[PDB]
């Protein structure tokens, strides 16, 4: 089957691990070791193609040396949390990092606004839409707690990779 190398990036605490674990195990984690970085595998049918997703759940090596495992990534989920203004403001840094590791301004990428189930919103959907439009990428809101938008964010990334290269 076809392998898709996905990388999940973003500020600590936005829900990178919870989004990955919800996608793979259909379960929401109340806590997950903030320092653990690992790649997880998931076989799934997307638009009739049997795909092997190899997802790197980053812990933030550069912020806390270069992460050698990110360089082979074909697509990136850039995650902020809708109740964490700082994580949204940090999106510029992660996008610059992705451009640097791939030496390109045309990288398959999806801006993800996680924790959409929470009522303490500080990042408006229009702020995230403006940011995603300047980068030329899709913006999707998710909840790793309720699974709302989770499959869509990962499948949209797979579709963005296909849009960029033959798979
Ligand atoms: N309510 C809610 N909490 C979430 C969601 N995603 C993550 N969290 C919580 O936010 C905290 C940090 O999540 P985690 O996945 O470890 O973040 P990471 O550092 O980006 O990997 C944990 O307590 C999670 O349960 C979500 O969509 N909704
Ligand atoms: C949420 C990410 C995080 O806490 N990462 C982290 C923290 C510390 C203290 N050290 C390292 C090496 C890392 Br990746
Ligand atoms: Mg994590």
């Amino acid at each position: 089957m076809t392998e898709y190398k996905l990388v999940v990036v973003g500020a600590c605490g936005v829900g990178k691990s919870a989004l990955t674990i919800q996608l793979i195990q259909n379960h929401f984690v109340d806590e997950y070791d903030p320092t653990i970085e690992d790649s997880y595998r998931k076989q799934v049918v997307i638009d009739g193609e049997t795909c092997l997703l190899d997802i790197l759940d980053t812990a933030g090596q550069e912020e806390y040396m270069r992460d050698q495992y990110m360089r082979t990534g074909e697509g990136f989920l850039c995650v902020f949390a809708i109740n964490n203004t700082k994580s949204f403001e940090d999106i510029h840094h992660y996008r610059e990092q992705i451009k640097r590791v791939k030496d390109s301004e045309d990288v398959p990428m999806v801006l993800v606004g996680n924790k959409c189930d929470l009522p303490s919103r500080t990042v408006d959907t229009k702020q995230a839409q403006d940011l995603a439009r300047s980068y030329g990428i899709p913006f999707i809101e998710t909840s790793a707690k309720t699974r709302q938008g989770v499959d869509d964010a990962f499948y949209t990334l797979v579709r963005e990779i296909r849009k960029h290269k033959e798979k």
